[PDB]
């Protein structure tokens, strides 16, 4: 065989052999063609395939490639699969009328063009920089997000402006008033947007955050601080087997792609030899951070960062125990480059694991808590850190001991920033963090995908609300008035699940499998997602914002599963005006689809309101995000009762080590 | 003959100022018969350590608090001694009123029942044969209140289990019945007994110690490989006594016995300018409201703080188990019903931690190579307490961005109630295993803060994310995105009186009007993120509203005045929830001024719990988390001038290693 070796998995992101077999193989189909590689990514198998395989000695399922190329000299991108057994490509069209992702190297370019464009020099110019201090110009450059004078009939970017004194400054205390159009694939300058009001650049010194820098602002460093130091002399507890993890009775594959980031497959639990189903994948599918200045050109702020320039592609090296403290497992992530060879990004995921403090205790006050059980948490953490130029995402996936697993995020990085004259205000819209600098308000808005599968196929959704009896005070029903339930609403269609967080009722959701009945409480096996950092979607209906992202307005939406629903902006998302029946508002349609014991998909939105103060810059401190999915009815007792306590003695044991009796406190 | 006076005005009185007071209470009522309830610190009155602290101010007087019954005489009294001068300088009797349960007071309980006849025969009934009264236990609860006895008698309510053996789990063999006792004759006055009777379950406990646990699932996991910690160069706080210096914060660690820690004086150095943010922060009540309406139940909903305290209820945590690292730990002290000071060893635990990330950003023009990376540390000061079946685990926490943020985790055992074999639990509760009903209940905890942010004169708003009000297509919000943070601030307590919002996001400002960050142009402020913040489900004027006023809303400011602590009354138990007390007084008619006064700041927040088998018999630890963090307090992060952990410019990264971008 000509081919590459398979996988030791079939879920395994494609490796750097696997890639090259494919962009050759696309390369050979397209003979004579002048293309560039966007996008070459491992095309998941079906569901279906991948069980059938995993549980019933099925089929092997074919290990696929997914590419996006475009054209010199033609619209648009082409896109198809590759048989990597065969060399062969076995699907392709064009998409004359789509952008896609924009790649570590499309971006790159975009600096380059606006310090050479003459149009920008003149700008840089009027704005108080001379031109032949263009070396001091930087830019972060974005997709255009989506602008109604140009549709996706070119490919475009705009370029944030800045200034920098000194390479080493950081260059947010100075921004730029106007914003240049960059088409990315012609690297030309094709429109400045200008402001009516012009704003000349600060004169201030920069906003500065190094060692060096702080040593002259307030004078010295703090101290080293003593060490706290973490060790694992005799290993960690965890197993993996390619990427295959084991630990604490979980089971998973830790998958990534260049979109997504992490992405976990097929969860199961150990439940004392019974091998559980709870998901067949999670992962984050797309975000929005729509910023709230209505003034333009500042309707353009709303990156999807997932599908206009993806997790993976945006992903730290992680090395070493910096960002990662303790006993760490690394791995790498592999892409393809424009050429078609393949790309590496070195320690991509870090997996540890880490004290997290009680697990569970209890003591009897009877002999004075001299009877007591005291057990320790661990935690298994999967994470990756990704910078959207000015803002770092830290993503942890985490798993617990009482069979939970938690997704935490903390934001960090630098504010985005716009100019604001001597005499402007920034409110209502932003924050004056620093003379002459606008921090413009904004959410972060992520949507978490989960293909679940808990204990087993055929799952439904319900909204669980806290709700007082509604019998009244005084009644024979409720004669104190402190009767108070759970209301469960299954949902039954697509539409009856598209549903917010409320305080209300505080608002849970259940994903449980109605086929099952747990033999204690008599309730279906669940998960239940706990969540409340659940903001609205600020920007009206039928906004760009809101039109773009569809997912975004309600909290939860559940759709029917079919393969390939991934990505619910559609699947190409730069300059889309968000018309149309795609991603999520395809997966939703007339909202009539049976959602109740089927397979399913649960797309939650989550994340934070940002309204920035001058703590946050110029470099901002962590700010958490974190939801939690909780059996609650799957397991008959507390799962981790037979982890070793920390501490234990029982009554008999305490009583040793000193008409009716009363306690033996009194 | 006097006690030395303490280190600090706000330290918890001494073994010795225990003994003092009660020997000079013993003197003032000479030949009367009297037990003691409660001994504690009267703090100072917060303009008088304010003066002390910072204006070279008289010190103040070193008061004692005391709670005392006599025999034969109903209620209480209360008053104050001057420790100085070993006087009562302020006395009353209070007739009407029932005090905290102590442990001495609780400790009885189970010997009363043990030896009742009429419990006896109620156990014989339930199928526990006479002579096995040993194996029948109780966990003594307030009775909360009920109506037929108002507070007329000292009463407990007696929450029968079975154990087949000693080392047992009770709480898979609740009884049917349920004794009500009177704390000072030793006595079962009655015993509510339902109307279905259901005999004691003859399944096997649901046991959790490694022996049970091998017979019921065959083995214990084996020991996992440690992960160990250690600060071979010791710790970066400093305490001089129970004061504090950790990252530039500074602050009283006190304890007493009905709010356990309590965090005084707590200040920032701001570069050399030493910033006041809170004058005290503690959590002031609780209330535990169970959610079945069925007779007896709906005496379940305890007030854990004012009906048994959080300190008199604390652990002493020695152990590397609790408390894992390098440790600090503090004593509490109380007295006993004969007025000795009795002792909690270890009840607070003061340590570090790695708390991940503080900050970092890397430049993507050099594929990252220019970068800063700082880790974060936090620093926590926490106890746990045990409330019979349930354990509740404090952790106030300090962070290196300014914040604080108070974390709590549930754990201990369901409050469980027999069920019947063919009975059903829901709506109201959960079969968690079989004949066992554990009932829906919220935990809610009231946090007091009394606040001096950036100093004296505050205000407090709700902040309120909102569209703009201009539609899609407007000039003024042409493309429908435009976005804003409403502030409402609160100009009378009655405007103080709201909840968390999901729809918009909301948060809370506590701020001083006074002054104005020079950046921002707004005023210093912490903000409250809280969003565990559950509505009150009992129904307005039933028994759990009306004794937990402040439960009934997310915020509550009012003005402060000393002695405005607790905010269900001073004294709890037995209380109907009638009357002009607590916050029910603080508030008034609503119509006091808050604007840049001097106010205390009353949160509600907790949990829901509805149970379910993963919680039994011992249930894994559920979160409850809020935050108070600096906004406009700071003129930029805080945490810049720590070390990082590593640390690349862009010269020093080509130095390692019009042009565009260097990765281009
Ligand atoms: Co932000
Ligand atoms: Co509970």
């Amino acid at each position: 065989s000509a081919a590459p070796a398979r996988p030791a998995h079939p879920l395994d992101p494609l490796s750097t052999a696997e890639i090259k077999a494919a962009t050759n193989t696309v390369k050979s189909y397209f003979a004579g063609k002048k293309i560039s590689f966007n996008t070459v990514t491992l095309r998941e198998p079906a569901r279906k395939a991948y069980i059938q395989w995993k549980e019933q000695g099925g089929p092997l399922p074919p290990r696929l490639a997914y590419y996006v190329i475009l054209e010199a000299g033609k619209p648009g991108v082409k896109e198809g699969l590759v048989d990597l057994a065969s060399l062969s490509v076995i699907e392709t069209r064009a998409l004359e009328t789509v952008q896609p992702i924009l790649t570590v190297e499309d971006l790159c370019s975009t600096e380059e063009v606006i310090r050479n464009d003459p149009a920008v020099i003149e700008q840089c110019v009027l704005s108080g920089i001379p031109a032949n201090e263009m070396h001091k110009v930087y830019c972060d450059p974005w997709t255009i997000g989506y602008d109604e004078r140009w549709g996706t009939g070119k490919r475009l970017q705009q370029a944030l402006v800045y200034y920098r004194s000194d390479e080493d400054d950081s260059q947010y205390s100075h921004p730029l008033d106007f914003c240049p159009i960059v088409d990315t694939e012609e690297k030309k300058v094709i429109f400045i947007d200008i402001p009516n009001r012009r704003r000349k650049v600060s004169k201030h010194k920069h906003a500065n955050f190094y060692p060096k820098h702080m040593i002259e602002k307030v004078g010295a460093m703090r101290p080293e601080a003593p060490p706290i130091n973490v060790t694992q002399p005799e290993g960690v507890s965890f197993k993996m087997t390619g990427n295959v993890m084991e630990w604490s009775n979980f089971k998973f594959h830790i998958g990534f792609n260049y979109r997504e980031g992490i992405v976990l497959s097929d969860v199961s639990y150990n439940d004392h030899g019974n091998v559980r189903p709870i998901f067949h994948r999670i992962s984050l599918s797309e975000m929005i951070v729509p910023y709230g200045s209505p003034e333009f050109p500042h309707q353009r702020k709303h990156a999807l960062d997932i599908g206009e320039y993806g997790a993976g592609y945006m992903t730290n090296p992680l090395s070493l125990g910096c960002d990662c403290k303790g006993v760490i497992h690394y791995l790498d992530a592999h892409f393809s480059d424009r050429a078609g060879d393949p790309i590496t990004v070195k320690n991509a995921v870090c997996i540890h694991e880490e004290d997290d403090g009680l697990l569970f205790k209890h003591s009897d006050f009877r002999d004075n808590f001299a009877t007591s059980l005291v057990t320790r948490a661990t935690k298994l953490v999967v994470s990756q850190i990704f910078t959207a130029a000015n803002y770092e995402y830290c993503l942890y996936w985490v798993f617990m001991q009482d069979g939970a697993i938690r997704l935490d995020i903390r934001l960090t990085g630098i504010l985005n920033t716009y100019i604001l004259g001597d005499d402007e205000e920034a409110g209502p819209w932003g924050t004056r963090v620093y003379p002459n600098v606008n921090a413009h308000n904004h959410q972060h808005l992520f949507s978490l995908r989960i293909d679940p599968r808990i204990d087993g196929d055929g799952n439904s959704a319900a909204a669980c609300d806290a709700k007082s009896s509604p019998y009244p005070l005084g009644s024979p029903e409720n004669m104190y008035g402190n009767a108070f339930y759970s209301e469960k609403t299954t949902f039954k269609t697509v539409k009856d699940s598209l549903t917010n967080y409320e305080s209300a009722t505080g608002r849970s959701w259940d994903i449980f499998n109605p086929n099952k009945v747990n033999p204690y409480s008599g309730k279906p096996p669940s998960y239940k997602l706990v969540s409340t950092q659940c903001p609205p979607l600020l920007a009206k209906e039928g906004s760009l914002v809101a039109k773009r992202a569809p997912w975004a307005s309600h909290s939860v939406n559940v759709v029917p599963y079919k393969d390939n629903r991934l990505y619910p902006s559609g699947d190409h998302v730069p300059q889309w005006s968000g018309d149309g029946v795609r991603g999520m508002r395809e997966w939703i349609g007339d909202g009539s689809e049976n959602i109740d014991n089927t397979d399913i998909l649960f797309f939650h939105t989550f994340g934070i309101t940002h309204f920035p103060a001058p703590e946050d810059f110029p470099l901002m401190p962590a700010e958490p995000i974190t939801l939690m999915l909780r059996p609650r009815h799957f397991f008959t007792e507390n799962p981790g009762l037979d982890i070793q306590p920390s501490y234990a003695m029982t009554t008999s044991e305490a009583k040793r080590a000193v008409a009716f009796e009363g306690s033996c406190c009194g």
